[PDB]
C-alpha cells in the first residue's frame, strides 16, 4: 500500500495506540493519528485525509462498534478500511463487527506479526 496513507488509530488506552501507531511505522507508515474513543475519531475523521482506521470496541463516549456503523451508514465514509483490534473476543462479538462491516478483526493481545498479516489481507482484498 501507499506510504502516505493517513491512518487514524482509535483506543482508550494510550498504551495500544502507542503499540499501533509504532508498528505502523515499522511497516513504512509514519502518516498516523490517534483517537481517544470514538466521538473523538468522527471529528478527526470529519477534518478529512484519512483512508485507513484502526479501532478499539470497548471505550467510553461511543465504542468501536457504534463508530463502525457510523462510519458504514455514512455516505462520505462508508468504504473506509476499518480493522477491529479489541479484547473482545467471544464469536458473537466478532459477529456483530463482521456483519456491521468490519474489514478485519484482531484480538488482543496480538502479535506484531498478526497486526501486519491482518493490515495486508485488506489491502489485498480492496486493492490496495
Ligand atoms: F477496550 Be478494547 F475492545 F480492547
Ligand atoms: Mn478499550
Amino acid at each position: 500500500a501507499d506510504k502516505e496513507l493517513k491512518f487514524l488509530v482509535v483506543d482508550d488506552e494510550s498504551t495500544m495506540r502507542r503499540i499501533v501507531r509504532n508498528l505502523l511505522k515499522e511497516l513504512g507508515f509514519n502518516n498516523v493519528e490517534e483517537a481517544e474513543d470514538g466521538v473523538d475519531a468522527l471529528n478527526k475523521l470529519q477534518a478529512g485525509g484519512y483512508g485507513f482506521v484502526i479501532s478499539d470496541w470497548m471505550m467510553p463516549n461511543m465504542d468501536g462498534l457504534e463508530l463502525l456503523k457510523t462510519i458504514r451508514a455514512d455516505g462520505a465514509m462508508s468504504a473506509l478500511p476499518v480493522l477491529m483490534v479489541t479484547a473482545r473476543a467471544k464469536k458473537e462479538n466478532i459477529i456483530a463487527a463482521a456483519q456491521a462491516g468490519a474489514s478485519g478483526y484482531v484480538v488482543k493481545p496480538f502479535t506484531a506479526a498478526t497486526l501486519e498479516e491482518k493490515l495486508n489481507k485488506i489491502f489485498e482484498k480492496l486493492g490496495m
